[PDB]
């Protein structure tokens, strides 16, 4: 992957399970770990990070296979992603961690926090994987037919991702309210220029929990939600209108369901809200970490 | 003035300088003082207060001459409003105050807070008077025409306020996105049904600081903004899109200019944002008071 000229944070790499994972880093102190999802990378947070400079050690990591991380010769099943992100976090020896997470990055962050609660200081999340999606008819029409068709066969998934590159070229722009500049979209294309490598883009849409399927992802997500409902850890839910994974009424559900949950509304956004309201998102996290000067 | 049907807080009156000032009240603890501006009254906050019950002693006051307050035979210059609101606050012996303020209520609130900082616990404000308006070119052309014409002569100000009642009849509904129900508009009309009494409505738009005019208001506002820039008191700026006195780019400036400032975006609104997003406004204040240990 060629590093985009508009990503002004330094590239570092950690050795994890015989591969290298990329992350950008800024500052010192307790870590603020930023976790992206499908089909993005740490670039997604480039305009959010400036709002949090000086609030701790910013670490925005690319999941294995994504961004500027290596693409080892592996299936990129959910277990793979779990192992490699755990390996990353261990490789850096992170503790006292504030996770800032989105989409699959929230599945992984929440599952990590569930398994290592002692290592967490706080959880900030947006357009996250919280209560499982109960079925296709309760799922947002924006993507419902897209997911059904992709999930119906490996051939369909491969056509859609490898030949048509639909997640990058179509879904991503469609789930951002403002128009992307060409070099911004090019940044999202840049890890995925090779057709065969785009097989990797199949696995997240094949594994999104819908109607308890896949069953392993349903069990893990159900289990971290049960745990989230008991944890006293400070939580921040950043939300947009109309949103996607977290529409407006679901926001209020979480205020009641999750202890010590604060919220911040950032206005118009669908799924990749960092592209619509980065400054507001960053400032929401900053204000929440500052705790009114207490 | 008769109490509106949808204003469900009990009416009280304080004796201040030989007149009665109306206020509504709820609860106990450290006070939340709600301050309205032009051409409203405490009714403006009727749907905000329910979000804050149990968070302190809620006190929403009508400026002298406004709402259900008496209309004594006085000039109603800015100094008169200062003396009567000081007299109100003293009459109730309010201390450890969280001021929640809007438009001219913010001018009076901030001027009080600047002179008596030891009486203040926090400041929550929206569509407020912070940096003076730099010139008439800060308004869109319709609004600029309104102010210019009103300010050009006493006869124009009297026509517009006394004969046309334009602040109630036009500006008010124009600066709320949703349509007002008939009883809501009637509530705003009700203190101003008398033509002679509407002379009072001239003073605020004649004294709004625009391009350093008038000089008294420029001095006082410049002084309290300097003070706001230094105090660590908790502050909350609630804002809407596109807003009016505080448009989006100003919000961002205040984020950096004023210490310990939290922001809360409430979505669509112009000036009288209480009428568009009262629940969100109230909830934003509630969350910020909890964060701030208020
Ligand atoms: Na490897
Ligand atoms: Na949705
Ligand atoms: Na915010
Ligand atoms: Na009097
Ligand atoms: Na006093
Ligand atoms: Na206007
Ligand atoms: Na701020
Ligand atoms: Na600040």
């Amino acid at each position: 992957t060629q590093k985009p000229a508009d990503f002004p944070y330094p590239s570092h790499f950690a050795d994890v399970l015989g591969s290298r994972m990329h992350y950008v880093e800024h500052g010192n102190g307790d870590p603020l770990l930023f976790l992206h999802g499908q089909p993005t990378w740490s670039y997604l947070w480039r305009k959010v990070l400036p709002e949090l400079e000086g609030k701790g050690r910013l670490i925005a990591v690319d999941l294995i296979g994504y961004g500027m991380s290596d693409k080892p010769d592996i299936p990129y099943d959910i277990d793979d992603h779990i192992r490699y992100l755990d390996g990353f976090i261990e490789a850096l020896g992170l503790d006292r961690i504030t996770i800032v997470c989105h989409d699959w990055g929230s599945f992984f962050g929440f599952h990590y926090a569930h398994r290592h609660p002692e290592r967490i200081k706080g959880l900030a999340f947006m357009e996250a994987m919280l209560n499982p999606i109960p079925g296709y008819d309760a799922f947002d029409p924006q993507t419902r037919a897209f997911f059904q068709t992709l999930r119906s066969s490996q051939a369909n998934a491969e056509r859609m991702m490898m030949d048509e590159n639909q997640f990058v070229e179509n879904i991503l722009p469609a789930m951002i309210c403002r128009p992307l500049e060409r070099q911004e979209l090019d940044a999202y294309r840049a890890p995925w220029t090779d057709r065969q490598s785009r097989r990797i883009l199949c696995t997240f849409p094949q594994n999104l929990c819908i109607g308890k399927e896949p069953a392993s992802v349903y069990r893990m997500q159900t289990a971290y939600i049960e745990w989230l409902g008991q944890t006293d850890l400070p939580k921040l839910l950043i939300h947009a209108e109309p949103g996607f994974l977290i529409p407006a009424p679901a926001v209020d559900q979480y205020r009641q369901q999750l202890p010590n949950l604060e919220t911040a509304f950032v206005g118009s956004g669908l799924h990749y809200i960092q592209e619509d309201q980065p400054q507001k998102i960053g400032q929401a996290i900053a204000q929440w970490m500052d705790r009114c000067g207490l």
